[PDB]
């Protein structure tokens, strides 16, 4: 639906799928606030929320409510912006306070998306919402377009920087603003040094790499991952990409169990059009490629739903089955992206992970973990039996008291990393994951 | 409308017309009427036009130089092997072989999904049945009654499912990969509970077909027991398999469709293990060195337009070319068991010949080594896994190390 849909009489969820143009979070809002609705517009970022309220305020001479984990201004005002984990740990719908839910940036496969649209989805009609839309610029299924504020041009084998089989040429990026993107922190490194042997200032972000990029619009070759986020990007004479990426995969490899992990696979279409999109900001740019493919959007993998799981209980309070009530919705939502159903594999395992020890779990919250949950029940499995973690790297810090956690043989129940200890396969909970498994995961 | 003229000068069109083109009728007669002698591949199948398939255009050898002045690679959303090596070493031979326009044809193309289908009354399947059909539920009232196919993912899925209709009145009939003809030809109310592996072709000629929405398919995993292992991955189904589920009901009459989950996939990205099928195929069966079948996947990697895969080239073309000394005899069995990695099958056949070893498990991949009086060497030196292994292993053969090394070094 090209056009912000009309609320209806009764209850309903339409799909906005108009281009990053139309003001989604912004023109739309103020306009079914213009015709007196109360709307809340929900995003992934807090930088994305907070950017929301101060051009509202200029831009469409509204002031909204501007909720972020860190910041929550409040001045009673029908927009409400939010993200959809304030949204999450506000408890969700949870009054009859809005006509209007907008779930910006719908295509999010990421943990807090997830179970923030089907907690939405689940809970609107009955919390006293008429109009619910899943509103994005790259429906699922979405390949790249274009917009020819940018001449794509194909990297070849000729050139004087090695790069992913082909070769970056010292003439195209040697003077002026680039943006090569590189799957990773080493690539990143290598790259830019080489790239500096060649007298180029390359400058490799990435992850905990405090924003050393130069603003002033000098000579500067920036090599990095995604992790350099959008928003201020924007002045560079080109980009060049490598068309891959690194992600999250979980692997039933039967260890004792599953093992969460990484692939780097081919780029999808949003990553694509995120990576070239950020040249060609007024100026005409220039994307040069690797591969002139990408696999489309629409997909996530299962560990994600892992990942919302290991959200219900850690920061939400959400008992497993409340989870999948709330992530069934979404899959049970036409149009948004796709995963394999294993909700009641995970839901499954979750639910026997009883009696996790409370500080191990605000020790790994606070430490911003992956898996606050599975890393602090791990710990608390290991401490109960006075065995050690399955390795000693941050990760399994709250443990720290090597001391009398001598014992050697951890009771692995799953594997978060590395295994660097010797390992037993026979704990209780071990074995009940494992029947999780077989219960409802097929070979 | 009508296909890319042929140009003044070599070039790689796109045909993403579906059957309302006639890709393999009125596109290639198109060209042919303008004088022009026409190869038209497709998986499967004088006058200026010659209609084959991919796997015979490698039987070949390829492009002829001079042979044809348009070629169309019908299907070329396939990503099964051959139709890769296929596409790709038409791609690369094209020009030189003196053809001018390369058409690459395809019904879906990329981010495309699920027809638009004018005779298939489709429907969307409720939680209403005690035949619960994966997390939901079928009505008896719409499987009693005339013929159907139910499309599952697994062997022991259709098993089991003809199992709970036959003890509820049904008449249910299991398919998979094995016997045929299981379904009655002209005897009603039958309902087939297939897998895939009854082809579209066949056509049981069905009121309705009932999808589960899940895929199964071959993948590898770099699961560094001493390498790699050939398996398989249950995923949402996608746009393509939708398409050929749901194209088997009717046929010649209306039909109907009934599907569990609302999503798929518009078609996307082909595994790794595609990628040594074509290493291994080359070697096995077109005569081909690691390096020509890398040449042939480069192109078909180096075009816009076809299904994406992981560049594990080097890797691959890496590992065969350390499969030193294959005995010839295996290879040649292999290759006529019709196995699924002949090369790499009797690649491990050979390391354990030549250890007197015996095989991973004794299952008939390796029937090929069944004189296991001296190959009863307990430990196997395990290569890689192609499948279930039930012997003692031992990772030290330089093979292995070799296979490692590559990992390492072209696998970040
Ligand atoms: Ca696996
Ligand atoms: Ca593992």
């Amino acid at each position: 639906n090209s056009s912000p849909p009309a609320v209806p009489q009764s209850f309903q969820v339409a799909h906005l799928h108009a281009p990053t143009g139309s003001g989604k979070s912004t023109k739309v809002p103020a306009a079914y606030a213009a015709q007196g609705y109360k709307v809340l517009v929900l995003n992934p970022s807090v930088a994305a929320t907070l950017g929301f309220g101060a051009y509202m305020s200029k831009a469409h001479g509204v002031d909204p409510n501007i909720r972020t984990g860190v910041r929550t201004i409040t001045t009673g005002s029908p927009i409400t912006y939010s993200t959809y984990g304030k949204f999450l740990a506000d408890g969700g719908c949870s009054g009859g306070a809005y006509d209007i839910i907008i779930c910006d940036e719908c295509h999010s496969t990421d943990a807090t998306s997830i179970l923030g649209i089907g907690t939405v989805l689940d809970q609107a009609e009955t919390a006293g919402a008429r109009l619910v839309v899943l509103a994005t610029a790259t429906p699922p299924g979405s390949v790249t377009v274009s917009h020819p504020n940018i001449e794509e041009v194909a990297l070849s084998t000729t050139g004087e920087i090695p790069f992913y089989g082909k070769a970056i040429p010292l003439e195209v990026i040697k003077g002026g603003r680039h943006l090569i993107f590189c799957h990773s922190k080493k690539k990143c490194d290598e790259l830019a040094a080489k790239l500096v042997a060649l007298g180029i200032n390359a400058v490799a972000y990435y992850r905990g790499l405090d924003v050393s990029v130069i603003p002033t619009n000098g000579d500067v070759v920036v090599v990095s991952t995604d992790a350099l986020m959008t928003g201020f990007t924007g002045d560079f004479d080109s980009v060049i990409d490598c068309n891959t990426c690194v992600t999250q995969t979980v692997d039933f490899s039967l260890d004792p169990t599953f093992t969460i992990e990484t692939t780097t696979l081919p780029q999808d279409a949003v990553s694509r059009t995120q990576r070239r999109g950020r040249t060609g900001r007024g100026k005409p740019g220039i994307y040069r490629f690797v591969a002139p493919g990408e696999r489309p959007s629409g997909m996530f993998d299962s560990s994600v739903l892992c990942e919302c799981y290991d959200a219900g209980c850690a920061w939400y309070e959400l008992m497993p089955a409340e989870t999948t009530v709330r992530l069934r919705a979404y899959m049970n939502t036409p149009g948004l992206p796709v995963c394999q159903d294993h909700l009641e594999f995970w839901e499954g395992v979750f639910t026997g992970l009883t009696h996790i020890d409370a500080h191990f779990l605000s020790q790994t919250k606070q430490s911003g973990e992956n898996f606050p949950y599975l890393v602090a029940y791990q710990a608390t499995v290991c401490a109960r039996a006075q065995a050690p973690p399955p390795s000693w790297d941050q990760m399994w810090k709250c443990l720290i008291r090597l001391k009398p956690t001598l014992h050697g043989p951890t009771p692995l129940l799953y594997r978060l990393g590395a295994v660097q200890n010797e390992v037993t396969l026979t704990h209780p909970i071990t074995k009940y994951i494992m029947t999780c498994m077989s219960a409802d995961l097929e070979v």
